[PDB]
Formats: C-alpha cells, sequence, structure tokens
C-alpha cells in the first residue's frame, strides 16, 4: 500500500485523507490543534461558511453530502440591506436546486474527521509541522509546548492552510516563486442571537448584505436562527482618506457600538453583543498569494489554502479546497508514480485557482456598492432566458457548475463585453436589438 502522510486535518486535509485512506493508502494526518470532537468545557464560537456546489460534489463524491447538508441552512438568495428601503431579496438561481448552504465550521469539520477515520485515516492532533528535511525524508513536529517528534515520510501533503508550514518548507529547496498581495480589508465577527433575528424578522434563509461602500457587512444563519455577522473594513485608514472609518479609528467596543449606530443603523440593534464580540473576537487579515511551483518533484505538494490564499468575497476558498482534495487524489490515485500525479496536479489546477483568486476580488465591488448596471442586468435576464444553455451569468457559472474557473472567468468576460457593448449609447432596452445581441450570444458562447 502506497504511504501519504498529510498536514493539516483542514477541510482539504481531511478530504483527501478519506479518499486515499478508502483507496487503500496508509494515510497518517498531523493536525497542529486538539481534535475538536473532544468535548471540552470550553465556550466555542459559530463560524459559518457558504458551501456552494464545487464543495458539495466533493463532498458527495465521498460520501459525505447527506449528513453535512443535514446540518446546513438553505440560502436562497442575497438579501440586501440599505437603509430606507425594505430588505430586497435577490434569488441566487433559477429554483430551490440553485441554492448556497451556510454551516457552521465546527460541525462539517467534525463529520470530515469522522469520515477519513472511517476510510482507515490515522489523525494525530495536537502536533504542529516545524521543518522538513527533504533530503533525508523526514520532518519534525511539536506539540504547543516544544516537545519535537521526528517522523519519516515518503509523500508530503500540505493541506495546513493561509500560512502553512509545508509551503515554507518547500521555500528553502526550491524557489516557489510567491507574489503576496495584501488586502486592505481586515474582518470581524459578530453575533446576532436567535431572540434578536426573530425580533427584528431577519430571513433564516438567506445570506444578508449591508454594503457601504468601503466597508460592508454580512451575515450568515445557523440552524437554532443566530447569524454570525463579518465587518469587513480597512485596517488602517489611507493617506488620501484620513477621516475614512478603519479598524485604527474603533479604539474599543464603544467606538464600535457608535460606528454601527451610524453607518448600520438597521444592523446595530441587532448586535446585543457587539462591545464584548469586538473586543474579544481578533481582527482577521485577508489576502491573495500566488506561487509559480506548488510541488518538490514526487515528495511534496500543497493544496486548498495553503497553495492559494484567496480573497473571502466570493464564498469559494472552501469549495475551491474540496475541488483541489478530489483532483489531488484522482491524480494521486492514477498516476504513474507520485512525481507524475504532482506535476499533472499542478498543471491542471493553478489556471483555475488564478481565475478564482481574480474573480473573488472583483466580487467585493459586486457585494458592497447603479445606473447602467440595472439594463446590463436587464439585458443579461432576457440572454439567459433565450439561451440559458449559453447565456449563465458567471455568479451562477462559479457557485452551481463545475465548469473550471479559468472558463467561467473567460465565458464571464465574453458576457459581460456583450453587455456593455449592447447597453452603450442606449437609454432603455425598448433602443435595444434583442435578436442581434442573442446572434452575437449563439456565435460568442458555445452551448454547455
Ligand atoms: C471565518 C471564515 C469564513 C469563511 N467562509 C467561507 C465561505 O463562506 N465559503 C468558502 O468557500 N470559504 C470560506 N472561507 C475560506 C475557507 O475556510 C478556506 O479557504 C478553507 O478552510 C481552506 O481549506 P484548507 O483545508 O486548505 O485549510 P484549513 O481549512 O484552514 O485547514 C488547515 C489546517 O491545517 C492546520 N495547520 C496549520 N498549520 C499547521 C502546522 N504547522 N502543522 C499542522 N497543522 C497545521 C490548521 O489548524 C487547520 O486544521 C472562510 C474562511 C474564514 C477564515
Ligand atoms: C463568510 C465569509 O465571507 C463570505 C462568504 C460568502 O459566500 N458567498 C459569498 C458571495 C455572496 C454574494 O455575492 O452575494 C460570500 C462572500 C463573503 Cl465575504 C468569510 C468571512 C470571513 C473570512 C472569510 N470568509
Amino acid at each position: 500500500a502506497r504511504q501519504v502522510t498529510i498536514i493539516g486535518a483542514g477541510l482539504a486535509g481531511t478530504l483527501v485523507a478519506r479518499l486515499l485512506a478508502r483507496n487503500g493508502w496508509q494515510v497518517n494526518l498531523f493536525e497542529r490543534r486538539p481534535d475538536p470532537r473532544i468535548e471540552t468545557g470550553a465556550r466555542g464560537r459559530s463560524i459559518n461558511l457558504a458551501l456552494a456546489e464545487r464543495g458539495a460534489h466533493a463532498l458527495r463524491l465521498a460520501g459525505l453530502e447527506r449528513e453535512v447538508l443535514a446540518e446546513a441552512v438553505m440560502m436562497r438568495g442575497r438579501m440586501v440591506h440599505v437603509p430606507g428601503t425594505p430588505p430586497n431579496l435577490q434569488p441566487y438561481g433559477r429554483d430551490d436546486s440553485e441554492v448556497i448552504w451556510s454551516i457552521n465550521r465546527d460541525r462539517l469539520n467534525r463529520i470530515l474527521l469522522d469520515g477519513a477515520e472511517a476510510a482507515g485515516a490515522s489523525i494525530h492532533f495536537n502536533l504542529g509541522l516545524d521543518s522538513v528535511d527533504f533530503a533525508r525524508q523526514r520532518l519534525t513536529l511539536s506539540n504547543v509546548s516544544g516537545e519535537r517528534l521526528e517522523k519519516r515520510f515518503h509523500l508530503l501533503i500540505g493541506a495546513d492552510g493561509c500560512n502553512s508550514a509545508v509551503r515554507q518548507a518547500m521555500a528553502s529547496v526550491v524557489d516557489l516563486g510567491e507574489h503576496l498581495e495584501t488586502q486592505p480589508h481586515g474582518y470581524k465577527e459578530l453575533q446576532i442571537t436567535p431572540e434578536a433575528s426573530a425580533q427584528f424578522n431577519l430571513e433564516p434563509n438567506a445570506l444578508h448584505i449591508w454594503p457601504h461602500g468601503d466597508y460592508m457587512c454580512i451575515a450568515l444563519p445557523n440552524l437554532d436562527r443566530s447569524f454570525t455577522v463579518t465587518l469587513f473594513l480597512h485596517h488602517q485608514s489611507p493617506a488620501a482618506q484620513p477621516a475614512s472609518p478603519s479598524f485604527a479609528q474603533l479604539v474599543d467596543g464603544h467606538a464600535a457600538r457608535r460606528f454601527f449606530q451610524r453607518q448600520f443603523p438597521d444592523l446595530s440593534p441587532m448586535l446585543d453583543s457587539l462591545e464584548q464580540d469586538f473586543e474579544h473576537h481578533p481582527t482577521g487579515k485577508l489576502a491573495t498569494l500566488r506561487l509559480t511551483t506548488w510541488h518538490v518533484g514526487g515528495q511534496a505538494v500543497l493544496l486548498g489554502d495553503a497553495a492559494h490564499p484567496m480573497v473571502p468575497f466570493h464564498g469559494q476558498g472552501m469549495n475551491c479546497a474540496l475541488e483541489d482534495a478530489v483532483a489531488l487524489a484522482e491524480h494521486l490515485q492514477s498516476a504513474a508514480d507520485n512525481a507524475s500525479a504532482l506535476a499533472a496536479f499542478t498543471a491542471q489546477r493553478q489556471p483555475d485557482a488564478l481565475a478564482i483568486q481574480a474573480m473573488a476580488l472583483e466580487n467585493y465591488v459586486e457585494m458592497s456598492s447603479s445606473p447602467t448596471y440595472l439594463l446590463e442586468r436587464e439585458l443579461g435576464q432576457i440572454m439567459a432566458q433565450r439561451q440559458p444553455t449559453r447565456f449563465i451569468p458567471r455568479y451562477s457559472m462559479v457557485t452551481f457548475s463545475r465548469l473550471p474557473y479559468a472558463q467561467a472567468m473567460a465565458r464571464g468576460q465574453i458576457q459581460e463585453q456583450l453587455l456593455k457593448f449592447a447597453v452603450a449609447n442606449h437609454s432603455d432596452l425598448t433602443s435595444i436589438n434583442l435578436d442581434a445581441v442573442e446572434h452575437e450570444v449563439t456565435r460568442c458562447l458555445p452551448p454547455l
């Protein structure tokens, strides 16, 4: 049986552990954190993720989708909150088959850990990867106290997240050609209780957005009607705009409350623990990191956040990481040797990771912001009605299909260009020749 060592019992690492172990690989998975399945008396907090078709299909192939969905809240559409107007529900898709699912991260990781173990993988917690000796094929792990443990390895999978230790170790034996693009927004998680969401009639089956230009809030629902709110706000005010809101200006919870009361007046009343959440929850960091190289011969490979940290605005990080896990297990299982598998996996996935990284950056403006854009959207709806297999909104291609991200981006660009051109020099839809636009759709967009 082929042997593999996986670092990181997160989303991609646990999925790939299950896929390989059920194919008879000898799998050992090392995780820095304790096993979350071991109940303690610690007070934990709910972070929610939006599971979409790419992630759901990966779970489906693994035989875990039913279990995960049983614990997920359907989000039918985007509920946009702008003071003055009642919340506007913009359905994500054609019907309830085209929805996204809000899942609690802890519940998902419990299911995935159980799944990896049921397939035969051995999971070792409280062991953080410290270093790798590629030449000697040994690695060093340690617990939080720094007590070291050395292990031999044959194949090393870096599923160890955005601050990957495997990536740092590889960066010493190969030039990874890393390009880090910092993102100016930090984030803070805040809570809405089940009583508060019910009192303020907050729709449970939707993803909520409070757009505010350079900053915004979103909220994702839980099974118990609580919501996790995420505030996206610049860490610092830029030199050009010194008065502009930023985390630096919010010196404490009381400052955060005043900011919410002024800028998010319909949200502030739902945030009962705003002060406490602001002071006790750490401000998160966002970034895009692109690597030229994801593997070292047949010895080691990166996937998920370890390979391609991306900004969160498309809700695709987990979806992409689970899609990577399936691809890596497929390549490893069927290749002539590990070196061939890792090279083929990297070649296949790299263009798609670049595409989703670019599309995720572009989705911020779609969420946080129109005049001409409404006419484009109106024309886009007609094109999608006349040619549903050709004109598929980019959001639908990324979220509800398994089309390679690079292809979703390329088709989205053709669609965006056609709409922009077709609406230019037009006041309304009555002056636009719908058949000429449709002819360009059938000419430029092959049916899917
Ligand atoms: C709050 C939040 C909400 C998000 N919401 C969404 C969403 O709505 N939709 C979406 O698709 N994506 C979302 N994402 C992104 C998504 O969570 C990540 O893209 C995804 O978890 C990446 O999976 P991974 O397996 O590559 O990394 P992770 O799931 O982060 O797993 C990495 C694992 O490696 C472990 N580890 C780290 N360093 C070491 C080490 N040295 N040794 C051993 N173990 C180590 C970590 O403890 C962890 O268990 C969200 C991210 C955050 C932070
Ligand atoms: C909750 C998650 O943020 C998002 C999840 C998401 O799912 N789907 C979307 C797109 C929704 C749309 O266009 O209508 C989306 C956006 C974000 Cl910011 C998050 C929090 C903090 C750190 C990283 N990730």
